[PDB]
């Protein structure tokens, strides 16, 4: 039975069987998050450039990673912003799929240094829910901040 989880810690370490990158679309290494997932897994870089609103798949070995790139609110308009991160996470569902995987690491796309400053958990944990509810893989979420772990615990907790 596939189980939505939360677990606070470096989505580097996870154990799926795949990993989401929240990626920038010129495929660069980045900082902060992306830079644990281009530590762990450099290969995975190699032509990962994908334009916003959308996800590619590279192989690290035989370990897949979906580089996935949601809006840079800054950039956006809030409803082109919303537009991007639903079609970011919707082409995420279709790579897990298609890659037949059991289970997947995913960050919350646009909610760090995309965020536009605006705290934006319900938009994009929503946006995840509407793209993966309709696959049969294991989801695993990461995040860094224990008030947003108990947040996304509860909007799981209270579908169920
Ligand atoms: O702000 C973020 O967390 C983020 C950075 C890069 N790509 C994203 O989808 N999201």
């Amino acid at each position: 039975a596939p189980s939505y989880r939360v677990k606070r810690m470096d989505i580097a370490k996870n154990d799926e069987e795949c990993v989401v990158n929240a990626a920038n679309p010129r495929g660069l290494p980045g900082d902060g998050v992306c830079k644990a997932v281009y530590k762990k897994w450099p290969e995975s870089f190699k032509n990962s450039a994908t334009p916003v609103g959308t996800a590619k798949t590279v192989m690290c070995g035989t370990y897949p990673v979906i580089h996935a790139v949601g809006p840079n609110f800054s950039n956006y308009s809030e409803s082109e912003g919303d537009r991007e991160l639903a079609a970011a996470y919707r082409e995420v569902a279709k790579e897990v799929t298609r890659l037949g995987v059991n289970s997947v690491a995913i960050p919350l796309l646009s909610t760090g240094v995309y965020s536009g400053g605006k705290d934006r958990l319900t938009q994009s944990l929503n946006h995840l829910f509407t793209a993966m509810d309709s696959t049969d893989a294991d989801v695993v979420i990461y995040c860094r901040d224990k008030e947003w772990e108990k947040k996304i615990s509860e909007a799981i907790q209270m579908r169920t």
